[PDB]
DNA sequence: AATAAGCGAAGTGGG
DNA sequence: TCCCACTTCCGCTTA
């Protein structure tokens, strides 16, 4: 099964949900979710995973928090809904 | 208050 | 056995 960071990177590369997520500085790997349209993207994540319950942005962000300990994805301080892929994730 | 967002122990998958 | 990679639940804090 695809991992959450790869799901998000693939969305950013494809442009398929441009109203829900976008690059802020692609060279740095920084991206941001839409306040108003993030739930649609969270829903897609849960459907792609085949999870039992409906996925919410809150649950998806709880998973993202675990990446922050390992550095896979860092949450940008002093910003909302903004994150940054590690250099390793971006190299493929 | 209402709403949004940040923060951070037990249950489920698939090894 | 016991870790992976989240998922779900619960609830407090900050804006
Ligand atoms: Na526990």
């Amino acid at each position: 099964k695809i991992r959450l960071y790869q799901f998000l990177l693939d969305l950013l590369r494809s442009g398929d949900m441009k109203d829900s997520i976008w690059w802020v500085d692609k060279d740095k790997g920084t991206f941001q979710f839409s306040s108003k349209h993030k739930e649609a993207l969270a829903h897609r994540w849960g459907i792609q995973k085949g999870n039992r319950k409906k996925m919410t942005y809150q649950k998806m962000a709880r998973a993202l928090r675990n990446y922050g300990k390992t550095g896979i994805i860092h949450k940008t301080a002093k910003k909302k809904l903004t994150y940054q892929f590690s250099g390793e994730v971006l190299g493929r």
